[PDB]
């Protein structure tokens, strides 16, 4: 073993669905005898904005700001904020990273997109070279575990929302994949607000065994064929 | 014939490539007339955050808190934080709605999913039923003017990041089209940074160019089909 998993957990309320799969997870990884670390976003009053602030001491360019070349600079010359750098050693310590959230409008809520955006810079997270296969954050896993509002028959190819697949596009592939994360199968929990007790039970349970083995796993092909085809 | 326009602007630096793009649409809109308003969310430090200060009134679960719940009764009673519901006036007098914003990671900026996490809430947006074609803000038209770091060729379907079309999809379908939006096709503006001087200043003109007939525009056909073909 000596596995170690960083959660990054998005939810407001500790007593929600994505907070019982949060915890599920702690309890099932820590079981396991697993190093287990959790960013929970909105209690650490993340910060999602991408701005100047995000650079300690004097900007490469003072008169011209440009966000992405400044973080690249800032990560070579040790000179990001230390909310960003606390969270890079996290996601640089860690061989899995899960990410627990809502579904909110086809993607991650803002306080997590932000988590993203200012995380995941040049540098540390992929370069010239080093993205999709050769990302900078290879030899890791990373799983998508999403809950929706609407049902699993919504979310088909025919469906009014489309195939779940379809919205994995963005995070699994121009985020994870492209970072060079391994991309495990996602965990997609339906509609647990309309689902009922014994179907939300199972939904949870069906994660805590899915840990059960999660190391185990093949990932997922990360391609368009995977997510767009037949 | 007296149309009015908001923008909504997701960029640090006046002097950026999408901060020319913003000012040639309000100075060609203008030029034409329109009535043009500009939320410029980074100058705004507009709150990115679903969080329980976006409601103000007595919660209808103190215990358990649900974003979803909350902000459309919320929104029922007026009991929405002030900056919530400012944008939602500037919406709802708006025609057509234009976001203007640097792609990260194959999405909006985080500062701006905010605004769509926050503005676009149960009853102003849409309901249930009230959504897709049946969304509250039929009648309006959106765009989505969008600038990249990758080239043309790197966002077609056998280049690595797919065809530019698949990464549109939780935006112009899962967000814009849900709430009844008609969508005008994408403005594209790719890799201004690689880009010649020449071919940047062209870039710009090929916006304010197009914006001069984009009263004449048909929507695009919001579906499955348009985004990711047979
Ligand atoms: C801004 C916004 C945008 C959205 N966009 C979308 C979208 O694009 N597409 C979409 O499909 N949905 C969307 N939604 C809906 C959203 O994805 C769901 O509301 C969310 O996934 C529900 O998860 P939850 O953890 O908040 O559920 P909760 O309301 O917290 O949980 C549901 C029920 O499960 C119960 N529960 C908690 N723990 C357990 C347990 N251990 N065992 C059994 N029951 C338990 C809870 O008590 C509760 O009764 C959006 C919502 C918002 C606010
Ligand atoms: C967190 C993050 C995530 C990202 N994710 C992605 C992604 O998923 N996919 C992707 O492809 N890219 C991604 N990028 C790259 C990003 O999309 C580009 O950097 C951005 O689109 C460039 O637009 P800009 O306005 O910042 O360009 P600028 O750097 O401001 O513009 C380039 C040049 O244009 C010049 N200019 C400005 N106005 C004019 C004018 N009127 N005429 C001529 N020249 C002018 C500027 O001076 C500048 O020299 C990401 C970047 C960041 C920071
Ligand atoms: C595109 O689908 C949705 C669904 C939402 N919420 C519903 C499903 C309630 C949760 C289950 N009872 C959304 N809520 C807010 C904003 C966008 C949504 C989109
Ligand atoms: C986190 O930033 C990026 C940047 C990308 N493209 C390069 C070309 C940026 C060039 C502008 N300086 C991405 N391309 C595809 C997917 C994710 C990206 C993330
Ligand atoms: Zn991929
Ligand atoms: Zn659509």
């Amino acid at each position: 073993a000596g596995k170690k998993v960083l959660i990054v957990y998005a939810h407001q309320e500790p007593k929600s669905f994505n907070g019982s799969l949060k915890n599920v997870a702690v309890d099932e990884l820590s079981r396991q005898g697993c190093t287990v670390t959790v960013s929970d976003l909105y209690a650490m009053n993340f910060e999602p904005r991408a701005t100047d602030k995000d650079i300690t001491g004097t900007l490469s360019n003072p008169e011209v700001f440009n966000y992405g070349v400044e973080t690249h600079e800032a990560y070579k010359q040790r000179s990001l904020a230390s909310d960003i750098t606390d969270e890079q050693k996290k996601v640089r310590e860690a061989d899995l990273v899960i990410f627990q959230f809502p579904l909110y409008w086809f993607s991650v809520p803002a306080i997590l997109k932000g988590w993203m955006d200012r995380v995941l810079c040049q540098g540390f997270a992929f370069d010239i070279p080093g993205f999709y296969d050769s990302g900078l954050l290879q030899g890791k896993l990373a799983l998508l575990s999403v809950t929706t509002g609407g049902t699993a028959e919504m979310y088909t190819k025919t469906g009014v929302n489309g195939d779940s697949r379809y919205f994995l596009w963005p995070l699994q592939h121009g985020t994870l994949h492209f970072c060079g994360f391994k991309v495990l199968a996602p965990q997609i929990s339906f509609a647990p607000e309309i689902a009922s007790e014994e179907e939300r039970k199972g939904m949870v349970a069906a994660w805590s065994q899915r840990l059960q083995t999660i190391w185990k796993e093949e990932p997922i092909p990360c391609t368009a064929h995977w997510h767009f085809g037949q």
